[PDB]
C-alpha cells in the first residue's frame, strides 16, 4: 500500500514574496488587532445552509469586515438569477485563445463582484483529465497540462483584475467522481485514494497549479479523493510540501465541502479555511470553531499557525482590491431560493427580511459568450459541405437541437437532460439568462436567407424524420449530444461519471438513419468530452462534423455562425478522439470490487489522452490539437534562436522564524457566549460554552498533546530550511526555470480565399528512453488575411525541456537527443529541428 511521507511544519508566508510585499503587509497591520475570537471566525465557516452564499465565514464587525461570500461557479453565477451562462472551460480551453481565455476571466469576476462574492470557485485543473469519461473534465481545460496551466494563469488573471479571489479548484487526484466521497449507494469506509509517483506529480498533475500560484492566484481548494490514502485537505507532502514550500503558494487553502474529516491534524498539514464550516452538513459541530479557539487555548496549536491562516485569507483579499479599505456592498443574492423575501439563515428558517435583489450584473457579456462559443467549435470534418451558402432546403434533426420542453433552466443544477445541451451538471453550472437553441437561430438565418427551413426535432420519428430528409435537395444538419456532471447528481444511471462514450439519446442510429436517406448529412456534436465516432465518421453521406462542446447561453447563435462561415473556424480539439475506449489507456472505476479503501494507482505515468495513443500506438480518429479551417495555411522557414545562458544554480537558504501577530487573552471566561447571545440553529460560532476546554470540545478523544498524535516538527516554530526546487522570494518555482533558452519562429502563409486564424502549436520531443514522443509546450493563435504571411514565434523554457529528478529533487535538462516539431496538430507535424 502507498502512503503519503510528512512535511511539517506548515510553511508560514513570507513578507518579501513576488507580488504579495505589499498584501502581506496590509494583512499584518489587520490580523494585528484581530482577537482569537475574530481569527477563527475568519477561518471556520458558518455551517451548510447558515447564509446566502454556498459558503459564508464568521464576521469581524469590530473590525468592519462583513461575512466573506464564497460561490460557483466556475463558468459563471450558480444558483441566482440575471447571470450570465458563459461556454464551459473545456471548449473555452478549444479557443486556444489566451485573450479569450483573459476576457472569461474578467468577465465572470465583474458579475462575480455585481453580486457582492468575495471569492469565486474557479478556475478548475483537477481534474486535469486522466480518463475522458470522467464526470467533471468539462470544468477543466484539457487533459494536457501546458494548455491547461496557460488557461488557468490567463483566467486566473481574469477573474481577479476584477476583483474578487480566484480559486485554484480541486488540488490533485480527483480524476473520478466515482467513490470521491463515502456512502452513497457503496460499502466503502474511507474516500478513493489516487497514488501519484513524485515524477508524474510534477510534470502533469501539478504543473498548471504551477502555473495558477505563479500568476498569483488568491485561494486554492483541496479535494475529496486522497492521494496515497490520506486526504488531500489532511495531506502534509501536497499542501504543506508541494504547494506552499516548493511552490511557495502565498493564498489561503479551503476545503471542499465536507471534505474536512479532522480539525487540529489538518490545520497543520496545511488548510487554511473549513467549509462550509460544519463537520457534516446541518450537524453543528466543527473541527474548527469552538475546536479551533480552545487548540490554541490549550497549547496544542501553535499560535502561529492560526495568524498565518488570517494572514493568508486577508492577505488574498489585499492582494485583489488593491486599497487597504475593508468594506463592501451587501451580498444582493441568495443561493437557496430565488424568492426575494425569506430567511437569511436558510437552514435554520431564521431572519426573514429581502434576500433577493435581482441585480442585472451581465453588462454586454453574451456577445463575448457567443464570440469564444464560436472561436472555440471545432470543425472534425469539411468534404465540400461547409460553409452553407444558401441551402434550398435546409433540415435540422435531433432533439438536441431544440428546447428543453421544461424550460432552460427547468432541472437544478443541470441535472437532466432535454433538448439542447449547453452545459454539464453539478456545481460547475449557472442558470441561462435565456438560451438561444440551434433550432431557432438556424431557422432565423434560412428565413432571411430565402430558404427553406423544416425541422424534426426528435431523435425517434424515423419515418417522419425519412420522408423530411429524403426529399430532393436535402442539406440535413444533425444534432447529437453526450453529457456528465459532478457525482451528487446521477442522470440516467450515470453517477456523475460517463458510464460510456457513446452520444446519448441513441444519437448513433439517428445518425446512421439520417445518412441513410440523405447525400449532404452534417452532424453537430455538443457534449462534455470526446465521443467514439468509429461506426460512422468515414460515412459517404456525412459530409461535415463539427464538436461544439458546452457552448452556454449564446449555443444557437454561435453554431449559425459557424455552419454559415460569419465565423471561420479554428478550434482545434483539447482532447483525442479515440476509436475504441481502451485506447485512452486509463479508465473510470465504477466498482469497489470488494476493497474497502478503492485504490487508484496512476501507473499510466505522464501518458495521459495523447501522450498515451501516440506511445501505445493505439488508433486515433481525430488527434489532440486538430480543428479545420475554410481557408488553408502554409508553414515554412523554421527558425531557433539559442539564447546563452546561465547556469541553473540551486536554492538555497532559510527563512524567517514563525511570527505571531496580536495576542489573545487567556481567562477562558472570555470566550462564553455573550450574555445575551443567540444561536442561530446549527450556525457555527467560535464561543465556547464550558470554562473547561475538554467539556468545551465535546470531543470523546480529547486530550493528547502534539507530540502524541501529530508527526515530528507540526508544530515547530523554528527557521526552516529552503528547497532546492524553488525560488527565494519568487513563489512558482526556481525562476530560472522560467528563463527562456530557444525563441522558435516559422512563417505562416494563408493560401486561400477567405480570412481565418490559425493555432500554431509547438512540441517538443526529449529524448529519453520514457519520454513521450511529443510534448506540447507552446502555441498560438494568429489571424492571417488571405494574401498575407505572418511571424510566428514561440519560446521555450527551462521548464519546457526538463525532467524531475526525484534523487536529486530538481528538474534537469538530461543529455538526450532533443527536437521541436511545429504542426497543425499533435500529428500533422509539418517542420522540425534539432534543438542545439
Ligand atoms: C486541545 O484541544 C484540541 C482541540 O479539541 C484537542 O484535539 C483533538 O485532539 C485529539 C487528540 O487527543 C484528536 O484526535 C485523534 O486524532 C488523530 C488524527 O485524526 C488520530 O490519529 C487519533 O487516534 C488515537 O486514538 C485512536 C483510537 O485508538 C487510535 O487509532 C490512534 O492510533 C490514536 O491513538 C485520535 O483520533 C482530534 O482530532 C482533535 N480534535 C480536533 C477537533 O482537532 C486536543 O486533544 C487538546 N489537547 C490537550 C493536551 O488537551
Ligand atoms: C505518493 O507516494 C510516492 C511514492 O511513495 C511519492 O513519491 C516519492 O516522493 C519522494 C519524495 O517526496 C521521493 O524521494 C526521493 O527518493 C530518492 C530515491 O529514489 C532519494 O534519493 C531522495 O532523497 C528523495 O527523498 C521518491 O523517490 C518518490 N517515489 C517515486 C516512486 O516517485 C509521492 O510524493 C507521494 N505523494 C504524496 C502526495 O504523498
Ligand atoms: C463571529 O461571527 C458571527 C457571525 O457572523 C458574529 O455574530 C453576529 O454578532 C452580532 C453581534 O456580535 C449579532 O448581532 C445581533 O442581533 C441582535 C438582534 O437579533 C441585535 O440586537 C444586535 O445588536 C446584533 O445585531 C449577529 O446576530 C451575529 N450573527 C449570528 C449569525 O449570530 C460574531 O459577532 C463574530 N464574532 C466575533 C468575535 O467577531
Ligand atoms: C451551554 O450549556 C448549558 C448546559 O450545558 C446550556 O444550558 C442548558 O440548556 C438545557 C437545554 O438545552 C437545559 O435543559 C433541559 O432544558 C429543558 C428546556 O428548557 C428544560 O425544560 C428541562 O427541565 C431541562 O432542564 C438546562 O436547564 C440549561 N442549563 C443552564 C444552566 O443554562 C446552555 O444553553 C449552553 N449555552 C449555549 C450558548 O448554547
Ligand atoms: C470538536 O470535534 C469533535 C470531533 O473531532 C466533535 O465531536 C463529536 O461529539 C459528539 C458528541 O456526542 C460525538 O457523538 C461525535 O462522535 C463527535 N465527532 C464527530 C461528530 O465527528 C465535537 O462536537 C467538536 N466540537 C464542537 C463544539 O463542535
Ligand atoms: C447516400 O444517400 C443516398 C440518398 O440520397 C442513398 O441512396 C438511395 O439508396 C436506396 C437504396 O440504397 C435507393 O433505393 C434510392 O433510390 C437511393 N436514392 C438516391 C437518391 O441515391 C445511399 O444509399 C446513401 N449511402 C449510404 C452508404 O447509405
Ligand atoms: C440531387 C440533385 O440533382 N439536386 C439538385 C442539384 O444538383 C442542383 O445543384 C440544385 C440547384 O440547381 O438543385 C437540386
Ligand atoms: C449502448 C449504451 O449503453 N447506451 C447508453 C445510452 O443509451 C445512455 O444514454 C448513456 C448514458 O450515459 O449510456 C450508454
Ligand atoms: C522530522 C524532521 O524534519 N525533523 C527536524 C530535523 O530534521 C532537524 O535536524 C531539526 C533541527 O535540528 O528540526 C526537526
Ligand atoms: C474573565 O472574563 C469575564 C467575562 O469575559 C469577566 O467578567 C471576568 O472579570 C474576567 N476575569 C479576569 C480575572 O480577567
Ligand atoms: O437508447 C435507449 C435509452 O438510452 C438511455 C436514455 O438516454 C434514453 O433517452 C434512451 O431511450
Ligand atoms: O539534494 C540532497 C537531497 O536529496 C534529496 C532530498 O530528499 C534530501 O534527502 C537530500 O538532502
Ligand atoms: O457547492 C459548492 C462547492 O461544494 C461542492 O458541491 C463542489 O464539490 C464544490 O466544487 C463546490 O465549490
Ligand atoms: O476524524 C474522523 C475520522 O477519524 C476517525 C477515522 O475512523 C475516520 O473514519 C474518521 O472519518
Amino acid at each position: 500500500w502507498a502512503t503519503s511521507e510528512p512535511s511539517y511544519p506548515s510553511p508560514w508566508m513570507n513578507p518579501n514574496a513576488a507580488g504579495w510585499e505589499q498584501a502581506y503587509q496590509w494583512a499584518k497591520d489587520f490580523v494585528s488587532q484581530m482577537t482569537l475570537l475574530e481569527k477563527v471566525n475568519l477561518t471556520t465557516g458558518v455551517g451548510w445552509e447558515g447564509e446566502q452564499c454556498v459558503g459564508q465565514t464568521g464576521a469581524i464587525p469590530r473590525l468592519g469586515l462583513r461575512s466573506l461570500c464564497l460561490h460557483d461557479s466556475p463558468l459563471g453565477i450558480r444558483g441566482t438569477d440575471y447571470n450570465s451562462a458563459f461556454p464551459s472551460g473545456q471548449t473555452t480551453a478549444a479557443t486556444w485563445d489566451r485573450t479569450l481565455f483573459y476576457k472569461r476571466g474578467y468577465a465572470m469576476g465583474k458579475e462575480a463582484r455585481g453580486k457582492g462574492i468575495n471569492v469565486l470557485l474557479g478556475p478548475v485543473a483537477g481534474p486535469l483529465g486522466r480518463m475522458p469519461a470522467g464526470g467533471r473534465n468539462w470544468e477543466g481545460f484539457s487533459p494536457d497540462p501546458v494548455l491547461t496551466g496557460i488557461a488557468m494563469a490567463e483566467t486566473v488573471k481574469g477573474i481577479q483584475d476584477a476583483g474578487v479571489i480566484a480559486c485554484a479548484k480541486h488540488l490533485i487526484g480527483d480524476e473520478q467522481e466515482h467513490f470521491r466521497q463515502v456512502g452513497d449507494g457503496f460499502d466503502i469506509d474511507e474516500s478513493l485514494s489516487s497514488n501519484i509517483d513524485d515524477r508524474t506529480m510534477h510534470e502533469l498533475y501539478l504543473w498548471p497549479f504551477a502555473d495558477a500560484v505563479r500568476a498569483g492566484v488568491g485561494s486554492v481548494m483541496c479535494a475529496y479523493n486522497q492521494v496515497n490514502n490520506s486526504y488531500s485537505c489532511h495531506n502534509s507532502k501536497l499542501l504543506n510540501g508541494l504547494l506552499k514550500n516548493e511552490l511557495g503558494f502565498q493564498g489561503f487553502v479551503m476545503s471542499d465541502w465536507q471534505a474536512q474529516h479532522t480539525g487540529v491534524a489538518s490545520a497543520v498539514a496545511g488548510l487554511d479555511m473549513t467549509m462550509p464550516g460544519d463537520t457534516v452538513f446541518n450537524s453543528g459541530l466543527s473541527f474548527w470553531g469552538a475546536n479551533l479557539t480552545v487548540a490554541v487555548l490549550n497549547g496544542t496549536l501553535p499560535a502561529y499557525r492560526l495568524d498565518d491562516m488570517a494572514m493568508r485569507i486577508m492577505a488574498a483579499f489585499f492582494k485583489v482590491r488593491g486599497t487597504q479599505d475593508v468594506d463592501l456592498d451587501p451580498i444582493n443574492f441568495s443561493f437557496w431560493t430565488l424568492d426575494t423575501y425569506g430567511p437569511i439563515h436558510w437552514g435554520a428558517k431564521e431572519g426573514h427580511q429581502q434576500i433577493n435583489f435581482h441585480v442585472d450584473v451581465r453588462e454586454d457579456h453574451s456577445r463575448l459568450i457567443r464570440e469564444i462559443a464560436a472561436k472555440g467549435t471545432v470543425l472534425l470534418k469539411n468534404e465540400g459541405a461547409l460553409p452553407l451558402d444558401k441551402p434550398k432546403f435546409l433540415a435540422v434533426i435531433g432533439e438536441d437541437a431544440g428546447p428543453n420542453h421544461n424550460g432552460p433552466n427547468s432541472c437544478d443544477d443541470r441535472g437532466c437532460v432535454g433538448g439542447t445541451l449547453a452545459m454539464g451538471w453539478g456545481s460547475g453550472t449557472a442558470n441561462f439568462p435565456y438560451l438561444v437553441t440551434p433550432d431557432a437561430a438556424l431557422q432565423a438565418q434560412a428565413i432571411k436567407d430565402g430558404s427553406r427551413y423544416e425541422s424534426v426535432l426528435s431523435n425517434h420519428a424515423m419515418e417522419t424524420i425519412r420522408k423530411v430528409v429524403s426529399q430532393d435537395n436535402v442539406t440535413a444538419v444533425v444534432f447529437v449530444n453526450a453529457n456528465s456532471g459532478e457525482g451528487y447528481i446521477t442522470v440516467d444511471g450515470n453517477r456523475g461519471d460517463r458510464n460510456n462514450l457513446t452520444l446519448w439519446n441513441g444519437g448513433d442510429e439517428l445518425i446512421k438513419n439520417v445518412a441513410s436517406w440523405c447525400s449532404n448529412t452534417i452532424v453537430v456534436i455538443h457534449s462534455v468530452g470526446p465521443v467514439l465516432l468509429t461506426d460512422w465518421y468515414d460515412h459517404p453521406n456525412i459530409t461535415a462534423i463539427l464538436w461544439a462542446g458546452l457552448p452556454g447561453q449564446e449555443s444557437g447563435n454561435a453554431i449559425t455562425d459557424v455552419l454559415y462561415g460569419k465565423v471561420n473556424p479554428a478550434g482545434r480539439s483539447p482532447f483525442t478522439w479515440g476509436a475504441t475506449r481502451e485506447g485512452y489507456g486509463a479508465d473510470v472505476l465504477y466498482d469497489p470490487d470488494d476493497a474497502r479503501v478503492p485504490q487508484q494507482n496512476f501507473t499510466e505515468g505522464v501518458f495521459i489522452d495523447y501522450r498515451y495513443f501516440d506511445k501505445h500506438n493505439t488508433r486515433v480518429i481525430y488527434e489532440f490539437g486538430h480543428g479545420l479551417s475554410y481557408t488553408t495555411f502554409e508553414y515554412r522557414n523554421l527558425q531557433i534562436q539559442k539564447h546563452n545562458v546561465s547556469a541553473y544554480i540551486p536554492t538555497t537558504g532559510l527563512t524567517e522564524p514563525a511570527p505571531t501577530f496580536g495576542e489573545h487573552s487567556t481567562n477562558y471566561s472570555d470566550y462564553l457566549y455573550p450574555e445575551g447571545f443567540h444561536r442561530a440553529n446549527r450556525y457555527i460560532y467560535p464561543y465556547v460554552n464550558s470554562t473547561d476546554l475538554e467539556l468545551a470540545s465535546g470531543d470523546p478523544y480529547y486530550g493528547q498533546t502534539a507530540d502524541q498524535f501529530l508527526p515530528p516538527n507540526a508544530t515547530s516554530s523554528d527557521p526552516q530550511p529552503l528547497l532546492r526546487s524553488s525560488g527565494k522570494n519568487s513563489p512558482g518555482g526556481n525562476p530560472q526555470l522560467y528563463d527562456v533558452l530557444y525563441t522558435v519562429t516559422a512563417d505562416i502563409t494563408n493560401t486561400g480565399a477567405l480570412e481565418g486564424d490559425e493555432v500554431v502549436q509547438l512540441y517538443v520531443s526529449l529524448g529519453g528512453p520514457d519520454d513521450p514522443k511529443v510534448m506540447l509546450r507552446d502555441f498560438a493563435r494568429l489571424h492571417i488575411k488571405p494574401g498575407e504571411t505572418v511571424k510566428f514565434e514561440g519560446k521555450l523554457t527551462r521548464r519546457d525541456l526538463s525532467t524531475w529528478d526525484v534523487t536529486l529533487q530538481d528538474w534537469v535538462i538530461r543529455d538526450h537527443t532533443k527536437m521541436v516539431f511545429l504542426g497543425k496538430s499533435s500529428r500533422k507535424l509539418v517542420l522540425g529541428a534539432l534543438l542545439n
